[PDB]
């Protein structure tokens, strides 16, 4: 006895069977087992989520109840008290681009998405929350400490609603909570294509049999593409400037305008599609709509995956890739391919790595303009910088040229995100990421630290001294066991960010070994993962390997002048070569002979 059954409210259809394309949702990956990895279906719990009512409510609802014997802080308290920094000077990642950060963005989002409930197609909910902060159904409140500014000039909370979950909506009980995973889980450009037959359809451009990728129709980047814009009003993308009027882009997956250089990441993928089915076309011409459609789509598919497992992971995990993620030995039929709950947050290291600027560069990698370097917060959700100020590539040459934040255990989150974010439902410069973050721990039902640690097989301190030696870190340590009074207790957000970082990586121990697991099953567990024999011919794969991300830009841009290895931090002009001295993809392997 199990409950297996519920696959209720998630859309199904039948499995091609032989066929050498992905599904759009993600079904029938798995043949004995169709639905795994599929978008709209439960996110995998790993631990037994752990609420403080033991089925749903999560810790912190009811001010009253303890998590052991213990009064957990407030999120927002915990950002304010651990999280903040002011001195931007000395932040920067000496050894990482600003695009390290970028395409860590652009994998989470191909791989899990949570999205919020909502019980408002016009509703008081989505109002009584926001306006007197009032803790019921799904609003769960950030509630402001005594002593925080945002008091005097914000109101008395910050509005948040609880995470979608799976069989129905309403009022729900029987089973634990299970938030949902609106996107595939297998690596697959699911962010580029969309992850439901609506939306995939929309996406493309059935108007011609060349299978391409709508455009934008009302504006051009040099005679280069942009993405449609999103039919959608009220538009946050135009509520930014309403002078300008510029709405949100249409993508594959939603947060795609969430800020200017995921934008950028969102078209220049695009760009690449329809490139690869001109190309396509151009050997074949006897090819589908179709069939130049899933062609250039898997290739597309193989593209993400190699950079991802080639030239991204190897400097996020460092010394224990090797130890996590072992050389493929091919697909395995047994190997769970869901993305789990704890990953969405293990994942999000990257906020730790968000700059405060963007800048735009001219031809010779100089200031492009007098108001080249702009805040990042004056940045979400803006695409009429992109229309309407130099289109892409001045956008390009700053993600080559400037560097990562690095993770630092004195400065945390920069301000721009922790004070100024702007959500695109309600109207104020005025959210915190890091707060929301640590809420959204808690809505999910995470188990805390030490239950990580011990599941990754690592020492569980119970001391503040213990504490000390784990975090290295004396002052972190203390703070810490202040707000929490026990470490069992800590969020795994905040937790899995404080430790030291691993030798050549970006993370510590713990979180190299959930983010570790989860790319290996990832990989594992994917029938059509390129290395997997049947799925490429050999000439094929000799053909991918050469894939790079500066190749992407050479081709997608009037970018001239690119470095080789883009991920590392690279100066201009003496790292920075010509684009002929970059090797090309090679699309002969995919000629089609007739007779
Ligand atoms: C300026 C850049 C970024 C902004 C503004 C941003 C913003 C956000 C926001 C608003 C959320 C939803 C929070 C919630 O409701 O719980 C989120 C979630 C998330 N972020 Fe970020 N983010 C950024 C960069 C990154 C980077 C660099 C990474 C990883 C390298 C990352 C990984 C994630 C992940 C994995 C989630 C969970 C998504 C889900 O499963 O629902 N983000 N981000
Ligand atoms: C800045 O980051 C660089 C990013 O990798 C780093 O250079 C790299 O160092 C690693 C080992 O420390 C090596 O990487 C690779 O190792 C072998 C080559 O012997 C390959 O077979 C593997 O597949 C893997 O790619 C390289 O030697 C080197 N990688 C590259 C891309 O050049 C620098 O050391 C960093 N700079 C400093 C001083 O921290
Ligand atoms: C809202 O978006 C507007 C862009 O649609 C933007 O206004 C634009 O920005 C500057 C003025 O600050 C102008 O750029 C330059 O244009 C000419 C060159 O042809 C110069 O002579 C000007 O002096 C100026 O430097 C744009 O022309 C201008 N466009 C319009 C129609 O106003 C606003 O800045 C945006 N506002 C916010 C709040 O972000
Ligand atoms: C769908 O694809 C077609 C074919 O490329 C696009 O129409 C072409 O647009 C260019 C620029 O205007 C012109 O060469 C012709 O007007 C069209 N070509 C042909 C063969 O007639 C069209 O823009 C695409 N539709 C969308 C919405 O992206
Ligand atoms: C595919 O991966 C599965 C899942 O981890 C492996 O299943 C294991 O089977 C081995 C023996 O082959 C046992 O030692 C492990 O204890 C099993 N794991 C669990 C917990 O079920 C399997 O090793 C892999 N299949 C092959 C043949 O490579
Ligand atoms: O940018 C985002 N994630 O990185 C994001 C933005 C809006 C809503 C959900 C999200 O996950
Ligand atoms: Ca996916």
């Amino acid at each position: 006895s199990w409950e297996v059954g519920c696959g209720a409210p998630v859309p199904l259809v039948k499995c091609d069977e032989n066929s050498p394309y992905r599904t759009i949702t993600g079904d029938c990956n798995n043949r004995r087992s169709p639905a795994l990895g599929a978008a709209n279906r439960a996110l995998a719990r790993w631990l037994p989520a752990e609420y403080e009512d033991g089925l749903a409510l999560p810790f912190g609802w009811t001010q009253r109840k303890t998590r052991n014997g213990f009064r957990v802080p407030l999120a927002r308290e915990v950002s304010n008290k651990i999280v903040g920094y002011l001195d931007e000077d000395g932040v920067l990642d000496q050894n990482r681009s600003l695009l390290f950060m970028q395409w860590g963005q652009i994998v989470d989002h191909d791989l899990d998405f949570a999205p919020e409930t909502e019980l408002g197609s016009n509703e008081h909910s989505k109002t009584q929350c926001e306006e007197y902060c009032i803790q019921g159904d799904n609003c769960f409140p950030i509630m402001f400490p005594k002593n925080d500014p945002k008091l005097k000039t914000q109101g008395k909370c910050m509005p948040f609603f609880r995470a979608g979950f799976v069989c129905p909506t309403p009022p729900y009980q029987s089973l634990a909570r299970e938030q949902i995973n609106a996107v595939t889980s297998f690596l697959d450009a699911s962010l580029v294509y969309g992850s439901e037959p609506s939306l995939a359809s929309r996406l493309q451009n059935l108007s011609s049999p060349l299978g391409l990728m709508a455009v934008n129709q009302e504006a051009w980047d040099h005679g280069l593409a942009y993405l449609p814009f999103n039919n959608r009003k009220p538009s946050p993308c135009e509520f930014i400037n309403t002078t300008a009027r510029v709405p949100c882009f249409l993508a594959g997956d939603f947060r795609a305008s969430e800020q200017i250089l995921l934008a950028t990441a969102h078209t220049l993928l695009l760009r690449e599609h329809n490139r690869l089915a001109r190309e396509l076309k151009k050997l074949n011409p006897q090819w589908d709509g179709e069939k130049l459609y899933q062609e250039a789509r898997k290739i597309l598919g193989a593209f993400v995956q190699i950079i991802t497992f080639r030239d991204y992971l190897p400097i996020v995990l460092g010394s224990e890739m090797q130890k996590w993620i072992p050389p493929y030995q091919g697909y395995n039929n047994s190997v769970d391919p869901r993305i789990s709950n704890v990953f969405t947050f293990a994942f999000r290291f990257g906020h730790m790595e968000v700059p405060s600027t963007v800048s735009r560069l001219d031809e010779n990698y100089q200031p492009w303009g007098p108001e080249a370097e702009l805040p990042l917060h004056t940045l979400f959700f803006n695409t009429w910088r992109i229309i309407k100020d130099g289109g892409i590539d001045p956008l390009v040459r700053g993600l080559l040229a400037k560097k990562s934040k690095l993770m630092n255990q004195d400065k945390m989150v920069t301000s721009e995100l922790r004070n100024k974010l702007f959500q695109p439902t309600h109207k104020i410069h005025g959210f915190d990421l890091a707060a929301i973050n640590l809420q959204r721990c808690r809505d999910h039902g995470m188990p805390g630290y030490n239950s990580w640690r011990g599941f990754c097989g690592l020492s569980q301190p119970k001391t503040l001294k213990g504490l000390q030696t784990v975090l290295k870190n004396k002052i972190l340590a203390k703070k810490l066991m202040d707000l929490y009074k026990t470490p069992d207790n800590i969020d795994i957000w905040i937790g899995g960010n404080a430790e030291p970082m691993v030798e050549r990586g970006r993370v510590g121990p713990l979180l190299a070994c959930l983010l570790g697991r989860q790319f290996q099953q990832i990989r594992d567990g994917d029938r059509f993962w390129w290395e997997n024999p049947g799925v490429f011919t050999e000439k094929q794969r000799d053909s991918l390997q050469k894939m790079s991300f500066s190749r992407l830009i050479c081709d997608n841009t009037h970018i001239t002048k690119v470095p080789l290895h883009a991920f590392q931090a690279n100066n201009y002009p003496h790292d920075f070569v010509d684009c002929s001295a970059v090797d090309k993809l090679d699309l002969s392997p995919w000629a089609s002979r007739e007779n």
